[PDB]
C-alpha cells in the first residue's frame, strides 16, 4: 500500500458542493483529470482504491458507479453492506485503512485516493503521515452548502510543480480553474 492522497475542486469560497451535485456546470477536462489522477497506478497489476462518504457515492450519475478500474469503497456508520455497485464499506476511514493491510487487499492496491465528502477530508487531513492534496481551484464563486476544510499552511506546502499536472490556467465554459499539489509529512 503506496500512498495516501487527496483529490477536491473547490471554488474560491471554498465550496464542493450543493444539493448533491457540483456547484458549477460539468467541466469534461477536470473530469477526465480526476478520473485520470485516480485510476493511474504506478505499479504493474496494481490498482489504486477510492474512499467516499455515502453522500458522494449517491452523487455520482448511476451509469458512472462504480467508478471504473479502481476499487471502491464507502464510508458509513448507518449502512449495513455496502451499495448496489460499491465493493466494500468501512465504519470509519482507520477502519477503511487496516482493510488495506489484509491480505484480502495487501496485494492488489497501489494508491488510495480520499474523494469526497468534506466529513471525510478532513479526518484524512489531521490523519498523521504522509498526505498530498490535489486541489484544482476554480477561480469564481459559487453558491455552495458544502465547504473543503481550511488548508493549514503551516503544515502543508504548495508544490511549485508536479509531474502530469498542468502549472497554467485553464479555461472551460468561461470559468477558469488552476491545479495544486500540496504535501505534508507530520
Ligand atoms: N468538488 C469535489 O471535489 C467534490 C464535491 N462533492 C459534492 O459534495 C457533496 C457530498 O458531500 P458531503 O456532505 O460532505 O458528504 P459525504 O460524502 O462525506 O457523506 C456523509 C456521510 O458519509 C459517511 N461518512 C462521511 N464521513 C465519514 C467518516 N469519517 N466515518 C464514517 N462515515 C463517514 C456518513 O454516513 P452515515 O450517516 O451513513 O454514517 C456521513 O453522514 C455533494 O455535494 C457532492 O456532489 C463530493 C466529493 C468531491
Ligand atoms: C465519475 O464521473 C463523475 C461525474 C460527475 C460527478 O459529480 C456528479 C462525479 C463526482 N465526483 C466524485 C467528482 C467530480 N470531479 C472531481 N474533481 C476533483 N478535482 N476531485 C474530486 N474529488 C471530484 C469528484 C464523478
Amino acid at each position: 500500500v503506496g500512498s495516501l492522497n487527496c483529490i477536491v475542486a473547490v471554488s474560491q469560497n471554498m465550496g464542493i458542493g450543493k444539493n448533491g451535485d457540483l456547484p458549477w456546470p460539468p467541466l469534461r477536462n477536470e473530469g477526465r483529470y480526476f478520473q485520470r489522477m485516480t485510476t493511474t497506478s504506478s505499479v504493474e497489476g496494481k490498482q489504486n482504491l477510492v474512499i467516499m462518504g455515502k453522500k458522494t457515492w449517491f452523487s455520482i450519475p448511476e451509469k458512472n458507479r462504480p467508478l471504473k478500474g479502481r476499487i471502491n469503497l464507502v464510508l458509513s456508520r448507518e449502512l449495513k453492506e455496502p451499495p448496489q455497485g460499491a465493493h466494500f464499506l468501512s465504519r470509519s476511514l482507520d477502519d477503511a485503512l487496516k482493510l488495506t493491510e489484509q491480505p484480502e487487499l495487501a496485494n492488489k492496491v497501489d494508491m488510495v485516493w480520499i474523494v469526497g465528502g468534506s466529513s471525510v477530508y478532513k479526518e484524512a487531513m489531521n490523519h498523521p503521515g504522509h498526505l498530498k492534496l490535489f486541489v484544482t481551484r476554480i477561480m469564481q464563486d459559487f453558491e455552495s452548502d458544502t465547504f473543503f476544510p481550511e488548508i493549514d499552511l503551516e503544515k502543508y506546502k504548495l508544490l511549485p510543480e508536479y509531474p502530469g499536472v498542468l502549472s497554467d490556467v485553464q479555461e472551460e465554459k468561461g470559468i477558469k480553474y488552476k491545479f495544486e499539489v500540496y504535501e505534508k509529512n507530520d
